[PDB]
DNA sequence: CTTATGT
DNA sequence: AATAAG
């Protein structure tokens, strides 16, 4: 089966990603930029407690770290954990937005290739790591009040809100794919950040093709979800688009 | 939570 | 002078 074949690849059986050919990245300010310190708003048992497991979780994984940042935004409760990064994304120097829309993204499928493959990536910006430079500007504060730990944490890993993500993210994974587009010239391969559509000709190619990026995917470091898969068919859902015939 | 954005 | 999003 598609699982027991590739146990790298798949989330649910490769454990957490970390893209081990990608540099730590480094998140340069704007020029005129200082730290600025938000303090978090009091936040109900209720919200706390829905919120922890989450932090273990991630301390456990080494996606949070304690540390003492000079940086601090907040965080609300949504429960799963939201970071209000506003402050830290006016202070962080713009980048050219390259990921393409998904519009003009689809326009690359030929109607030659109608046998596709939908992959996506779990947990994507967290298979990034941050160089322990830029860990500071995304601290957070955490209090356990029945523990006595009030302290800040932050993110190891490029973090959810940071206004760069999507766009580091992309192109993190063009530069990892790269070889794999050299080697399958027969291959349609579209990204768009975290949502990746494979298209082949045939059945054959696109099982083949199927299992080479798996592998590929897996020995990089990432991670796709095998709940939400679409292996092989000829109709797939991609970026809120159905293709069929050719269609959409 | 805060903060940017039609009748 | 309600709405979506971090």
């Amino acid at each position: 089966t598609w699982l027991s074949d590739f146990p790298q690849a798949w989330a649910e059986t490769g454990g957490m990603g970390l893209a081990v050919r990608q540099a730590p990245l480094i998140i340069p300010l704007k020029a005129t930029s200082t730290p600025v310190s938000i303090k978090q708003y009091p936040m109900s048992q209720e919200a706390r407690l829905g919120i922890k497991p989450h932090i273990q979780r991630l301390l456990d994984q080494g996606i949070l770290v304690p540390c003492q940042s000079p940086w601090n935004t907040p965080l609300l409760p949504v429960y799963r954990p939201v970071q209000d990064l506003r402050e830290v994304n006016k202070r962080v120097e713009d980048i050219h937005p390259t990921v393409p829309n998904p519009y003009n993204l689809l326009s690359g499928l030929p109607p030659s290739h109608q046998w596709y493959t939908v992959l996506d990536l779990k947990d994507a910006f967290f298979c990034l790591r941050l160089h322990p430079t830029s860990q500071p500007l995304f601290a957070f504060e955490w209090r356990d009040p029945e523990m006595g730990i009030s302290g800040q944490l932050t993110w190891t890993r490029l973090p959810q809100g940071f206004k760069n993500s999507p766009t580091l993210f992309d192109e993190a994974l063009h530069r990892d794919l790269a070889d794999f587009r050299i080697q399958h010239p027969d291959l349609i391969l579209l990204q768009y950040v975290d949502d990746l559509l494979l298209a082949a000709t045939s059945e054959l190619d696109c099982q083949q093709g199927t299992r080479a990026l798996l592998q590929t995917l897996g020995n990089l470091g990432y991670r796709a979800s095998a709940k939400k898969a679409q292996i092989c068919q000829k109709q797939v859902k991609y970026l809120g688009y159905l293709l069929k015939e050719g269609q959409r």
